[PDB]
């Protein structure tokens, strides 16, 4: 059970991630998550995604280049993808026709955590 | 073989048409030839799956679709050429993508520059 999670006011983002990792770990999942080069970071993420059984990401604005590449990685490898979208791109909305993708639309954090528990 | 091209606004259209022409005149077949996101995503994936060379323009503003396609090409083990404008620092996964798939970077400041460099690396 390995999960790859593709991820001031930025404290809200950090809080939502830590809540998610905790939520996943308490359901028996293993999250594949300080001096590192882009060569090593890219190498680590790819292998982590390659080894994971479930892929979870947060597509949206501002568009993260790294996240979308990782989405492309997971979809091409045929991984199990869960996309948490707040309510986008054409390739995001039609990604399901190419790989196992489950969308979860939310407006608040509490909403997607409950929906994710159901799925 | 077949090459996939992941791509004011008048300047962007001009640079693409020049590139397709440039590729076709070197014997390449560009995979361009009202539809839904379900069909568009399906077409791009298969086109990338079938191509022998992948060319993209990473940069700002960040295109979600382009970067997904980059992830597609890299995971499939396709031949990738990334044309980056200085600068550049760009994303970590872009700069380190070479360690995972066959990626060749071409840094440019003007259109004429990358077209010449692309002619050399071909």
């Amino acid at each position: 059970k390995r999960v790859f999670l593709a991820a001031i006011m930025k404290e809200q983002e950090k809080k939502r991630i830590e809540d998610l990792i905790l939520f996943l770990e308490e359901k028996g999942w293993e999250v594949d998550n300080n001096f590192m080069s882009p060569d090593q970071c890219t190498k680590l993420d790819y292998d982590a995604i390659k080894e994971c059984d479930l892929f979870i990401a947060f597509p949206g604005v501002p568009v993260s280049p790294g996240t979308h590449i990782e989405i492309g990685w997971a979809s091409a490898m045929g991984k199990k993808i869960i996309l948490l979208l707040a309510e986008y791109a054409y390739l995001i909305r039609g990604l399901h026709t190419v790989s196992n993708v489950h969308y979860i639309i939310y407006n608040k954090e509490k909403e997607y955590l409950q929906k994710l528990d159901l799925y």
